[PDB]
């Protein structure tokens, strides 16, 4: 799913959907003739480039807000780490046996070491990509 | 009006709602016993100190936000400039003859320069608390 996010709100370096991806934002522009946003990015998965530009509404008289759609994160418990890949657990119960985790910004030697010292308290955030889960950052409860 | 602000995109400096005032951010803190973000305000208005935890919602299995509200912004003409406040209208027409502008970041100084250089083309973004309202910032459309 999805969350609607204000443009004035968004900063280098978030998580953004773009053109249906999920990205980390590189650059923010402004289009001189439209006075859009434009949002360059980096796909999760594949790493390839995406561009967006923001969505202007009107919902009332002397509004106006320019938005962009962000991931809606799953948090999942972590039951045990293997080879670059972890045993995850949902709310419910559900198991994900080799759930991928990305490599930026040292999250996994961060999530080792979290987890050496209290597993019971650590959570991945967890992002979906049509079907494909991964894990993008972590959290202690 | 008020929009609900995922609190891993809120920054020093942004504007919310604490304690139902509209107040600038100057302290971003994390609760040890709850795990809430606490945020330290000033208020636009008054320029007292005022400080809220953010809201936990578990809206789906596995999915757990919290959030904090901001302010909807309105956008008015400017027609004149006169003593510390101007006269703007609304997009409907309606002429507000004397509204306050904020003294904050030079926003006098940056507003009188893009009006002298393109009167047609500076909007104001104005705040409501119960009724006052007030300039906070300026855009060029």
């Amino acid at each position: 799913q999805t969350v609607t996010i204000p443009c004035h709100h968004i900063r280098l370096g978030d998580i953004l959907i773009l053109q249906g991806r999920p990205c980390q934002v590189i650059r923010i522009s402004t289009s001189a003739a439209t006075g859009q946003h434009r949002y360059l990015g980096v796909d999760l998965f594949t790493k390839q480039l995406h561009e967006e530009s923001s969505f202007v509404s009107n919902p009332a008289p002397s509004v106006v807000v320019q938005t962009m759609l962000g991931p809606v994160f799953k948090q999942y418990r972590v039951l045990d780490m293997q080879d670059g890949s972890i045993v995850a657990m949902t709310e419910t119960g559900d198991v994900k046996q080799n759930l991928p985790v990305i490599d930026q910004s040292s999250l996994w030697n961060r999530l080792q070491k979290a987890f050496e010292s209290g597993r019971g308290s650590v959570r991945v955030l967890v992002v979906s990509d049509h079907g494909r889960e991964m894990a993008v950052d972590m959290k202690v409860v």
